[PDB]
Order: structure tokens, then C-alpha cells, then sequence
RNA sequence: UCCC
């Protein structure tokens, strides 16, 4: 399918279904490179209060619950692993998902 | 323990799962933290991943590795600081930079 | 119909 950054997935990890944010380059993903590095997405709001992880709100995002990017948690899946596209996340929020993602790779 | 970034580690990746280098690319402030997870870009064997355009080549002599490396920008793993024991060497601060630009690239930061 |  079409994967694009700043969008996000539910992603098969029986596996365990969990919502993702895709934070590889656009040019990475249009590749025949087989696999997508996503962040790990969380409906536990609790975990909005670590360093580097931003809330999400449910009426921007279209998932289900409120949820939290864990920039803590980053997996590599492949392409094929990546089911429904729910929603992109806006340009001031994946900004804010840069600067917590460059607070804890120290980049 | 004290796991800190620019350093390789072996580890059991889970795809049989399987023993590779990998380089822990998390800051030391989160490595230092309570944080029961690292964050690590997966080193390989085949030297074919360095024409790939974040990727770095690592040269035998400087990362104590058995033999000549890459590492594979594209390839980022969690894994908990339990699971990084096996301790081989640090990658220099010249070639870290690298890292540093490839992972911007990748990831495009 | 989708969180020690």
C-alpha cells in the first residue's frame, strides 16, 4: 500500500494489534525497502507525562481513544505488517514528535 | 547498567531469533533514567548496506567487531537494558556523526 | 472492534 510519514497505521505486532506512527523519511517509504520504522502509540495517557512523548487527541487523530506516542518505544515492521490507515498526524504535533524524537536519540 | 549511546552491544533480535551487533543510539539521560528500554540501530555483516544512503560503514579495526561492519540505519530496535550485556566497543566520535546525519535522514529530523 |  501507500506509506507516508506522519500518518498512522495499526500495525499486526496471534499477533498483537497496536496503533503506530510512522517516523521514517517519505523517500525510505516509497522504496522497495521492505521494512517501516514506526513509533509505538498507547491509549495509557499516563505515559504523556515522559520527557519526550506527545499526546494525541481522538478528534484529530480518528482513533478510537486519546492516545500517546511512546518515542521511547520505536519498532522496525515491514511494509506488508502495516494494516488500516486511521489518520495523519497534523504538522504542529508531528513537530512536537521531532523534538521528543531528537530528545531521546540525542540528535 | 551504565549502557551508554554510541556503544555496541550483542544482542538476541527477534524477528529463531537472531545474534547481532546493534548500537545503542538513545541518550545517555534516558539511559540513565528508569526507563527499562534502549533504543538501537541494528549492525550488519553485509557490507552491501553501506551503499544505502544513512547507512555507515564500520571498519573492523575500530569496533572490535570479528569482522568488517555496517550499520543499519534503517534497521532500529527496543530492547530492554537487561538484554545488552554482551559489551564489544564504542563507535568513534568521527564515525558517530555519521550515524547522527543518517539517522536525521532516515527519520528526517 | 480494536491502556504494570
Amino acid at each position: 500500500m501507500v506509506i507516508s510519514r506522519a500518518e498512522i497505521y495499526w500495525a499486526d505486532l496471534p499477533a498483537k494489534r497496536r496503533p503506530v506512527l510512522v517516523i521514517q523519511s517519505d523517500p525510505y517509504n516509497a522504496s522497495r525497502l521492505a521494512t517501516v520504522i514506526a513509533a509505538v502509540i498507547t491509549s495509557n495517557t499516563a505515559l504523556a507525562a515522559m520527557p519526550g512523548n506527545v499526546f494525541l487527541p481522538a478528534t484529530t487523530t480518528r482513533l478510537p481513544r486519546d492516545s500517546v506516542v511512546n518515542v521511547t518505544a520505536i519498532v522496525t515492521l515491514n511494509k506488508t505488517d502495516l494494516t488500516d490507515r486511521v489518520g495523519e498526524v497534523p504538522a504542529s504535533l508531528m513537530h512536537e514528535v521531532d523534538r521528543g524524537l531528537r530528545r531521546v536519540l540525542d540528535l
